C-alpha cells in the first residue's frame, strides 16, 4: 500500500495553484490588517513566502486517506473499494474556494463534490469526538508550513478555522485582496474567499515516499 491516496495535479494547475499562493502571501505581508496583527503572528515587515520556507517543490496534491504502507487502521480496507479501483489513474476537477494562512500552515481549502467524496474516508473530519462538521471539510492542498511544523499541521489549521465558524465566531472583513475578500479570523489566523472559485485538474494516485 501507498503512503496516502489521494489528488495529485497537473503540472499546469500546480503552478496555478502556488502563484495563487505566493500572491496571497505577498500581499497580505504588504496589508495594513496583517502589519497590525505582527506580534500575534511572530512575538519589522514580515516577508510571508520566506517565512513558509518549507514548501512543496513542484506538483501539489489533496490527500484522501493516510494509509502509512498499510499501518493506518483502516488503510487495506480503504484501499480495497471498487469506487477506488474505479477512480484510480482517472483525472479530477477539484474546487478550491479560500486560501487561508496560520502561524503555523497556509493553504488552500478543498470543497468536495458529492462523487468525490466517495473517496473521503471516515474519521478525519474531526478534532473531538463530539464534532460533527460536514464530511470533507479537511479536505486541502498545502502551500507552506513554518520550519518546525508538520505538513499534517495544514489539515487541522483547515478544521480549526472550519471548527471558529461553525462555533459562531466567523472572521471580520477586512479589505480586498487579488481574488477576493480577506477575513482576519484572529490569533495569527487569515482568510481570503475567492470571487471565482479556482479548478484544478489532478489524478487520483497513491504516493509511495
Amino acid at each position: 500500500l501507498p503512503l496516502y491516496f489521494g489528488w495529485f495535479l497537473t503540472k499546469k494547475s500546480s503552478e496555478t495553484l502556488r502563484k495563487a499562493g505566493q500572491v496571497f502571501l505577498e500581499e497580505l505581508g504588504n496589508h495594513k490588517a496583517f502589519k497590525k496583527e505582527l506580534r500575534q503572528f511572530v512575538p519589522e515587515k514580515m516577508d510571508l513566502v520566506t517565512y513558509f520556507g518549507k514548501r512543496p517543490p513542484g506538483v501539489l496534491h489533496c490527500t484522501t486517506k493516510f494509509c502509512d504502507y498499510g499501518k493506518a487502521p483502516g488503510a487495506e480496507e480503504y484501499a480495497q473499494q471498487d469506487v477506488l479501483k474505479k477512480s484510480y489513474s482517472k483525472a479530477f476537477t477539484l474546487t478550491i474556494s479560500a486560501l487561508f494562512v496560520t502561524p503555523k500552515t497556509t493553504g488552500a481549502r478543498v470543497e468536495l463534490s458529492e462523487q468525490q467524496l466517495q473517496l473521503w474516508p471516515s474519521d478525519v473530519d474531526k478534532l473531538s469526538p463530539t464534532d460533527n462538521l460536514p464530511r470533507g471539510s479537511r479536505a486541502h492542498i498545502t502551500l507552506g508550513c513554518a520550519a518546525d511544523v508538520e505538513a499534517v499541521q495544514t489539515g487541522l489549521d483547515l478544521l480549526e478555522i472550519l471548527r471558529q465558524e461553525k462555533g459562531g465566531s466567523r472572521g471580520e472583513e477586512v479589505g480586498e485582496l487579488s481574488r477576493g475578500k480577506l477575513y482576519s479570523l484572529g490569533n495569527g489566523r487569515w482568510m481570503l474567499t475567492l470571487a471565482k472559485n479556482m479548478e484544478v485538474r489532478a489524478i487520483f494516485t497513491g504516493y509511495y515516499g
